[PDB]
């Protein structure tokens, strides 16, 4: 399977990280929440993000959850349509010649976003769809793997994957309600301190955006040398870590416990060592890593586990700095950057790695 | 690709339709809602459901728990049902979990991580198990998942995959229907249609789980006499998103009366195109397995294809026994066919389901 091209789409409002930190501090202050405001600055600074796109409005006067979901759906569709149209235009592919449209998003959508897009883009009415959910930050890498598996059996076909997330939905009421309750119960329940920090970290980290990728089977006319080929992929799920990472219905609450970066270690090396060995490759001979930046702590952990030079994962840090954590879309944005870089040397190997709720990890071996 | 075996799983409480009708009437009465109570009984009777399984409680109908606690219970019941069905499937086929390569799931139960990921802590699947967690397909999910697993197994002829579908319709009885029927009846003659649609939702949808084991052609279990998936196809009717789906409000089920008429735009284009490309006609089909997805749907398929009054009886009997269990329904029906019926060698069958989109899915089977 060949990765042919990529595109991204972002909403119109880009906020400096310092403005978002200030917006949350003002919420704490207007609400008279008894909490150290310097903790907001600390985590908004320590995530190493310069600014974020928010599709939904920037705390004090929240709409109904129904209205926020309606806006989230609309914005998800708008971003996905933009990305897919840019993708089709840049490759000169007609929508009717796409066989499969795969999607990942935690935006609630029944019918799925990919079905609603059939009314915006003239796909054939018999388009095959692959709407995935329950994978969180991992979804971009996960979707690449599932589409590659599909194209194994359909070598003449073309498929599009998109990932789109609206993290700003959490700023429409969920973060406000939860931080208020937690901080006000904190004097009688000091165990809640870590819960407040988790919500502040969520507010510091997650952003909005969309990425899309065109992939084709080996017999497709766009399967040309010089493109990255997906040569293998593998999944891993670490036992008994469901509670470390997820998205719970309450609005929503993001779950991201500090123990993630250590539980990551239990899955990363068996997953990647096994994938590489089964393909007769040594990690030291990888030309490129494309690692989803769950956080700076996650990047540091991957770097330490595989003894990497600190420049090897620079793309993860630059991406975090530019757009924040855009969840499943992040590795597609990252792949897009790489496809804009200098033509990778022939026969160079690359690894895409992402981690998400599960705790689950996905690894994809690429060859140029 | 072969369908090797099926299983089902249901919660402990089976309620007669009259008991459910009575509970809803009691709600209208305690709340002093000004609405003809005979509309409740008429719709609960006219869907021709004898009873339904509810995993979530009915006794709290007047004082429902919080939506957060309902979701947590819905997750736990979803996991329990899927674990039970999967375990029965593995036991009846003598297949070890470690020997399953792909676990595919469909469910509207909110789950991040997905149900299939969570199930890896209850069933000793390999840690490198491949997963296919689908959503956004509603009632079409069981047929949809069969097609997607079939496409996967085309590329993996040595492998075995499990699909499960599970839905907890009783979630809507934990506050959503109560709130919406109250407000709607209070308020605007144009709102009569909205109340009817919530009453029909309350009359129709039920809980359950189905599971299927499928293998590629080179798997040891791939044996003659098992149904083969020979082809499958999807169809989405343009500009009908608003006719069916599930909206966040709790949840509100959307099922517009126009659905059955809108199905006519997709059914024959889908099925006759699929059959023609496999060199057969619909009249060649020995068995139909059609999801019973809302008023007039069965009747509409029957009319479109000129079928005899008994060709779709399995749809009606299924609705009678367990109601509309959404994505799981066609797996329960396939289970009945494989376990209780005789299928002549080399005969053709068609699985058909319809769901939010408006989308339809067809799968051609050959024994
Ligand atoms: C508008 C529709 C509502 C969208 C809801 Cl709020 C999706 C959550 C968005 C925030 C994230 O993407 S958090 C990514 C890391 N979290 C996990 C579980 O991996
Ligand atoms: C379990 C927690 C919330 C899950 C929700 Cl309440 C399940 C959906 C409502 C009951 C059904 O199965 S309706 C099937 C027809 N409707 C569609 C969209 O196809």
């Amino acid at each position: 399977t060949y990765i042919v091209s990529t595109s991204t789409a972002f909403p119109e409002n880009y906020y400096p990280q310092t403005v978002l930190a200030a917006a949350l501090r003002r919420f704490f202050t207007v609400m008279e929440l008894d909490f150290d405001l310097e903790q907001i600055d600390r985590f908004f600074t320590n995530v190493k993000i310069d600014g974020r796109y928010f599709a939904l409005p920037l705390l004090l006067d929240p709409p109904t959850w129904g209205v926020s979901i309606s806006r989230g759906l609309e914005n998800s569709l708008n971003l996905a349509e933009t990305a897919i149209t840019k993708l089709l235009e840049k490759t000169n592919v007609q929508p009717q010649d796409i066989s499969l449209l795969a999607s990942v998003s935690m935006t609630p959508a029944i019918p799925s976003l990919d079905g609603r897009l059939m009314n915006r883009i003239p796909f054939s009415s018999t388009l095959k769809r692959l709407p995935m959910n329950g994978v969180g930050c991992m979804g971009g890498a996960f979707g690449i793997s599932r589409v590659a598996d599909y194209l194994k059996a359909h070598p003449k076909e073309a498929a599009i994957l998109f990932a789109v997330e609206i993290s700003s939905a959490l700023w429409q009421g969920s973060l406000q309600a939860n931080l208020t309750s937690l901080i006000r119960r904190l004097p009688e329940n000091p165990s809640l301190y870590s819960e407040i920090i988790m919500d502040i970290i969520t507010a510091a980290l997650f952003a909005d955006g969309c990425g899309a990728v065109l992939m084709v089977g080996k017999e497709h006319p766009l399967a040309k040398s010089g493109l990255p080929q997906v040569i293998d992929n593998r999944s891993f799920l670490v036992p008994n870590t469901v509670e470390l990472m997820g998205l719970d219905v309450v609005g929503f609450r993001n779950i991201l416990r500090p123990e993630v970066s250590d539980a990551l270690k239990q899955g990363l090396r068996p997953l990647i060592n096994g994938l590489l060995a089964d393909n007769n490759i040594e990690s030291e001979n990888l030309y490129r890593w494309i690692v989803h930046p769950g956080g700076p702590k996650v990047i540091d952990t991957v770097e330490a586990e595989f003894g990497l030079d600190s420049q090897t994962l620079q793309l993860s840090r630059d991406t975090l700095a530019e757009v924040g954590n855009i969840s499943s879309a992040t590795v597609l944005y990252m792949l897009d950057k790489v496809l804009s870089e200098e033509q990778s040397p022939p026969d160079s190997y690359g690894l895409i790695v992402a981690m998400g709720p599960g705790l689950a990890q996905e690894a994809i071996l690429l060859k140029w």
